């Protein structure tokens, strides 16, 4: 019911990235699912704007949207890609691919 | 149509904060409105997970949600609050209250 990290396996061929990513075929990216509603959790680490916007959304549900549960910290992965010369080069830290922590923003 | 910053005036008495915030009565908090869909904008600064999740949402619209346009940088404001001794104390930098930049996360 609340903002938390859940599993998401992403296949590179389904997102159109298998044309430049040789390996791996799939990877655990995770996704941040849940709702930002009161009472909040102890580890959602909400900003004061996300708390204010959620309160305004309660008073005006048609004019203002609630806060979103988005990843607050990302972890890199390693991909085997083909460079301009068609050889498999290793990108050891491809940053911003997996979710480490979620939160209400 | 795309992730951008828009105006949001928040009244402290409508969110139940006028009991500990004497002044100001209202403040410009801003809100991040728009959609994270391709083709993206030049200044939404999207993370690679937000791009991947948006691509997975296109292939599986019922199983995975799209990325959210949330504030990426917050600016503080100044509030006049009553401390435990009932006097108006000034909190010069009340951080995390106004939106500075939006983005797709
Ligand atoms: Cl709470
Ligand atoms: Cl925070
Ligand atoms: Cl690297
Ligand atoms: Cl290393
Ligand atoms: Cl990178
Ligand atoms: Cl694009
Ligand atoms: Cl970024
Ligand atoms: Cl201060
Ligand atoms: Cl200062
Ligand atoms: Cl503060
Ligand atoms: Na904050
Ligand atoms: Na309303
Ligand atoms: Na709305
Ligand atoms: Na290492
Ligand atoms: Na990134
Ligand atoms: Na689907
Ligand atoms: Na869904
Ligand atoms: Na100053």
């Amino acid at each position: 019911s609340h903002c938390q990290k859940t599993s998401l396996r992403v296949n590179f061929e389904d997102i159109g990235w298998d044309s430049w990513i040789i390996a791996p075929k799939e990877y655990e990216a995770y996704e941040c699912k849940g709702g930002c509603f009161f009472p909040l959790a102890d580890d959602v680490t909400p900003t004061k704007h996300a708390i204010v916007q959620t309160l305004v959304h309660l008073k005006f549900p048609t004019k203002v949207s609630k806060a979103c549960c988005v990843p607050t910290k990302l972890s890199p992965i390693s991909v085997l890609y083909k460079d301009d010369m068609g050889v498999p080069t290793l990108k050891y830290h491809y940053e911003g691919m997996s979710v480490a922590e979620c939160g209400c923003r």
